[PDB]
């Protein structure tokens, strides 16, 4: 059994490796092989990895992408198209037009996606022509990419992950002194655009208790939970509190800048660190890798476990089309991911899901036709996208900034 | 055969009557009966109407709604819940929050709907229990009210009308020196939120020619039509050019106030007019008349003719739910309206249609439950609604302004 | 404008030509070109045709299928795969097994379809690579072939026709002394498996009077119409009165043998006839001609007219999948066929439609895979098919008899 | 936390097996009392006295004189009564025969008259449960899938779970074949109760479908589907499909042998005599075809009580389990069962061959329910004609009349 990691130089790799080590007493892992376009960076992160693993498994570096995935049972997509410079443009350029600039949400999600599609296209193609492995995806925007792979590349074994579900389950498990697996949710939406309607702990409906603990400037007021009656992904603030979020983003250093500082600091510690450092929580992406590990674990056994994952709706939410990729709770058993019935989704949640899904497909369509025209159409459709008067200048600036990664005609 | 007109005192009534006189050669009309809450205003209008009609058919006033609709085959809703004063509040109140203020679109449409629902609820109930007439609805917001009547009151014979379709058809017929019925459209969306994908004149696909013509003709730039490839309802400006529209509305006289002036000038003229005054074109409701008379005419015969009308999708647009009320082309014959297959809707169009439909149903739900909390939820879901920080104060202003017409708890 | 007729040697050809001559005053027809695998038989018929036509248009014979369809705007499929010998096997073989033997219904329909599929595959392929004509199909089983072409060959411009709708409309038109176009139906089902729920004449619901008339008229008893409340295709007798129909078919001359006789008498008459002989009424295919000519006519103009036709459901019946090919009323205008909203189908009708549609697809699957195993599966799925104990011998007998036309492994 | 199970039809001869099942799960979940109700007090008393001897005071065993008294404080209610008794079953099987029609307890015309007898009793019972305990109802009463369609979609009582014994019997057979546990076996399984199909078989995650098909060929002779059938159809079929696909053979069998209902009366009279003194469940209870219904119900209740999450094949709304069937079809399908809830699992597309039966019988089911709700003789004729195994037009009226006269104590149609 071999796991390939694509983006082995990530500063989260130590966390992933820890995760793999914890399951490696319930599932046989013979090797973990790392690939990165940045050989010097990766070497450092993998050298640390090897001091953590201590021969419990083989740890390998492949010079090529093919060479990693060729024997792999699982491939983890962990790379950042365009680097932190890409992310800086994603965050900074939309501001100049009065728009939300954010890594995965709105115009920033649009350019990040455009940079991501050609790489995942090449990579999915290689995996399919070789090992036909299950691909586990962190690369953002993760739900958008999952929509693209499942419904346009039509590669079934591509599972989109993100950290908000596991984080929420962890808050709840802590809140009620229970295990993660004791928590069961009615959960649906898109990646970074999700809604929680019911919370169960050990089978007890604790939704009401959860709402009340949520009440006890930049967080939803109490009346909001009373009115909407959904627990809402924090990313919904960019939609529902746009003016407040814009004011925050536009008066401080960019978020990419400060993660870049956290990373540099981590890398320095990784040169000599024998234990995983603490400053690896100052990263808002924590627990992504723990979600990954538990997922691979439960894909490998025949126990049958629940994981909230990006995949085709297939009836999970009865009033959304089957083909919508959503972030939803699934029954994971023996290489298979089974969608679970949840009933109906709330009209308030659907107003966002529908809108952003349409935007997602228009973006993909623009990409496949490499069309500037269609890209403007996609940009105009996003609930946080430009007005007509700014749209064409915005796109121009995105294309200029991203010309090493995206070419549209 | 009797036609009831509810809101007889409308300044558009003369044009409606002209329309009715024109089809009166094709179909038998024995009487037109008028009802209005404002008897003195309606009396001047109806006196003028009698002068135009010259006993072509009987013209009556009923002192009650019930008296107007009891023996009617067709009932026309052309009343304005809350009057021009309500429209003034609709337009003016959102402005201080940085929000679009407009008669039918956005927050203004929300308050207009809340004023409309109790009145239409009583009116539909009375029609249903008496004549079971077909109701033809102009009252705004027309599509939203149709969604309410068809899907919540479950009165089948309620047809929402608007004047955009017939005006577009007219423009095309003039462009190509053809008759109205020669023009056939792939047309879908919501009332004031509609899209044209294909134009046929005498069977020829002339879509390109129409796009080419739009460029020669506050409007969407040429690249917009190249990009989006849809002909767009002018009201889409409020979504797509929000900043530009907000600036325009907020630095000029409220539309409601200019209509007040226009109406006062029309009413003085109506006292002695022998013919319809040209000044009735200063209103933006022209051709509403033709649309209603033509619909009634083709409801009466067994010919079978196409009318674009607000009704349940029923498979007109295959990637939208059957139950969505849409404004779409239907085959109209002998009292029945049959939806026509049109294929798939464009994702760009769907992004708007879905979001606003979810807003429509949230608004209806808040009304049916008489719920302040659910009204907040509805308001937040509109693409043109308030941020969380403004929503409470805005709703409280709306409910205070409309306290005579609606009560939420 | 050119119309291709495939199977020119048909005894119905003269009637088709009469139909085409009748529309030739409303629409331009330059030439009708005939193709048949039996040159000598066709020549006799075509020579007769020429005497009827009077050079009103050009009458041509093509030596090849390709030569017939190359410049054609319309292509009429009116050929019988395997001839009346095939039909004889169709009707006779299932009787030994205690099964209904019939040209289009049940096991006979199965073997008839198998014979047809290779020929229509080649033909549809040639048409789509050349003229891309609209194909109008008489060839039985018509609905089944339509399902094959629309959903498996994916050729959109294939319209399946049958003569029961037009004959039923004619019966009603005559009952109420009205024109064909005055009659409007709620009609749905499969070809030879159809149901009428509502009858309108000039807009008036006359359904009750039709039911009342049916009882003043092997037929369904009065109580049947009272209980089921559907007017039923006469072919439903083979399902609902199987025992009676079996007894009838099995104690009388096979219908195929009778039509051999009839055809031999017609063909001798055609040598000298100046007008269409009355003896052509002895065939049950009458009015097929009007149905096709009228369809072609209304496909050619921009009027918009109703024709009952085999095409994709597309929301016409809301509780049947969109992709079911059904026989339903459509609005036909300028080369397009639009499906019309009809509401819900009756569960009694659905019981038959679903089961036969599943049989249809199983049959197509078996053909596409050239699979004997899958053919057994298809055979067993038919409500009038063999029990398990007879299936193998029955199929073996069918494949042996049709060895020249179908090869399964 | 004190937990009570009601058993409706306590006098059933399967009750001892149900109790054995409940005893077995009583180590994993707390059961404080099992309360029994039956319309036939004297028959139930013999069975319950035997039950008390087996329970050995592990939980309280009670008899309620009324239905209401049984269900009032119940967390689970088990429907295991036969409307009209074995004499209703006798009429069900016997009456269609003279018309050349299949006569069977649950399938075809017999199922139709059985459903009509059941509907009024379940209507009353579900109404009482809903107005008191709002318990989960676990249903054995036949026809079980049809009654679930009726309760879920027309009475709109969500917590009604239809059960049958074929899924568990199949799962047991597979587990035996491969030396595995029941829970190691996972199926692509769908259809209607007594009208179900297996497309895929997994044991400990391995696809063993082929091996299972190969095994079927090696395995009541003239009544099994021949090998070519499995090669052709490529579905493992519920044995009840024999009545549809082997109709002439099944009609001949049923009509030239004693009515099953009459043999069951003999079997039952021997069981009841034994229950007077029995210390252990008699082997003669296997002579009944209902075995393992017990385990299925107890295992269901067990996993409804914990927060583990386990798979049970159960009758419930499709909700996307089979993507090419409507969501609202009640089907018999694998569900994730956890903490009082039943979640449907994605299975992909159903086979057209299977859909031909499922659609036709589902339409028949709803037409039957509609006839009953309107108390309509006309609509009952229409339902009867819709069933693949129903009468030709020429027989439908006389057949319906016979059925209504035999069932006049239980149903009245106008
Ligand atoms: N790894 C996690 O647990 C985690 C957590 C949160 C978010 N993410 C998402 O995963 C992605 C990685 O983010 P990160 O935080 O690890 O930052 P990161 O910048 O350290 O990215 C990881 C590595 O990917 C490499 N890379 C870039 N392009 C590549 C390509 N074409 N092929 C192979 N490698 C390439 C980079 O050299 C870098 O070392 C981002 O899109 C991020 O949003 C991951
Ligand atoms: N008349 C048209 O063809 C037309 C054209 C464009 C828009 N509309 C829509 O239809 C409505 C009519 O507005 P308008 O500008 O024509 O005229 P308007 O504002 O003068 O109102 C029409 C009449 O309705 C009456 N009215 C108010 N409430 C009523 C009630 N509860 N019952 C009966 N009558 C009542 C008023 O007294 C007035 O005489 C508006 O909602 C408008 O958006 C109508
Ligand atoms: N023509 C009509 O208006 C009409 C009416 C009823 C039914 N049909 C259907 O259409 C078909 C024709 O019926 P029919 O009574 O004329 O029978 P038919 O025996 O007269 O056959 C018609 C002609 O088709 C020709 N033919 C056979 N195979 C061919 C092939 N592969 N390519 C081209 N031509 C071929 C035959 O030689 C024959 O001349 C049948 O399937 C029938 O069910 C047609
Ligand atoms: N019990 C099981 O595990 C099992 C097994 C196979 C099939 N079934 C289905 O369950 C039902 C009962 O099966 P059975 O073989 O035990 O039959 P059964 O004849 O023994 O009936 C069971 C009990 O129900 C009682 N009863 C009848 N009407 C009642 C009513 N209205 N209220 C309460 N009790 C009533 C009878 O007195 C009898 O004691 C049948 O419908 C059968 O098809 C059950
Ligand atoms: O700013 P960062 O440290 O990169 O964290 C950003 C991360 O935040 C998490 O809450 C989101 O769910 C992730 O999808 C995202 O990658
Ligand atoms: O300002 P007004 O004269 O009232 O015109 C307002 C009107 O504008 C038209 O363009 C809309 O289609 C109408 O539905 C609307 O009511
Ligand atoms: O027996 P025949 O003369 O060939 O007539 C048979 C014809 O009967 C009609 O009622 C059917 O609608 C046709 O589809 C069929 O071909
Ligand atoms: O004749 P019986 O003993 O009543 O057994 C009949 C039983 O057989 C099983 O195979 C069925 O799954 C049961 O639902 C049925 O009731």
């Amino acid at each position: 059994m071999r796991i390939a990691v694509i983006g082995g130089g990530s500063s989260y790799t130590p966390e992933l490796v820890k995760g793999l080590l914890d399951i490696s007493e319930d599932v046989r892992i013979d090797e973990v092989i790392f690939y990165d376009i940045d050989e010097e960076k990766q070497k450092i992160v993998v050298d640390f990895v090897k001091r953590l693993v201590k021969d419990r498994f083989k740890v390998l570096i492949s010079d090529t992408f093919e060479g990693a995935v060729v024997d792999a049972k699982y491939v983890i997509f962990q790379f950042r198209p365009g680097g932190l410079k890409g992310r800086e443009n994603d965050e900074g350029i939309p501001l100049k037009y009065g728009l939300i600039g954010q890594e995965t949400t709105g115009v920033g999600g649009f350019s990040a996606a455009l940079r991501a599609f050609p790489i995942v296209e090449e990579y999915v193609d290689t995996v399919r022509k070789t090992s036909n492995a299950t691909i586990v995806n962190f690369t953002n925007p993760s739900g958008h990419i999952t929509e693209f792979v499942r419904n346009y590349l039509e590669y079934e074994k591509f599972i989109g992950l993100c950290n908000v579900p596991i984080n929420f389950i962890r808050e709840i498990a802590e809140m009620f002194s229970a295990r993660l697996e004791d928590v069961f949710l009615k959960y649906y939406g898109l990646n970074h655009l999700s809604f929680i309607e019911k919370v169960f702990v050990k089978g007890e409906d604790v939704t009401e208790k959860v709402f009340e603990n949520l009440k006890l400037d930049e967080d939803f007021p109490t009346w909001f939970y009373d009115s909407v009656r959904l627990i809402v992904n924090p990313y919904l603030r960019y939609y529902l509190m746009e003016k407040k979020m814009f004011k925050k983003i536009s008066t401080h250093e960019l978020r990419a800048r400060e993660v870049m500082k956290i990373e540099k600091e981590l890398f320095e510690k990784y040169r000599t660190a024998v234990e995983i450092p603490e400053e690896l929580t100052k990263r808002g992406g924590s627990m992504y890798s723990t979600a990954a590990a538990h997922l691979i674990r439960d894909l490998e056994t025949d126990e049958g476990k629940i994981h909230i994952v990006n995949t085709r709706n297939n009836g999970s939410i009865e009033n959304l089309p089957d083909d919508y990729v959503l972030e939803i709770p699934c029954y994971v058993r023996s290489g298979r991911v089974h969608t679970l019935s949840q009933g109906k989704g709330d009209h308030f949640a659907l107003s966002f899901i529908h809108a952003v899904k349409m935007y997602e497909r228009l973006t993909i369509e623009a990409y496949l036709k490499r069309s500037k025209k269609l890209a403007l159409k996609a940009l105009l459709s996003h609930p946080l996208g430009p007005d007509v008067e700014d749209a064409k200048d915005l796109l121009e600036e995105i294309l200029e900034a991203n010309r090493e990664y995206v070419k549209l005609g």
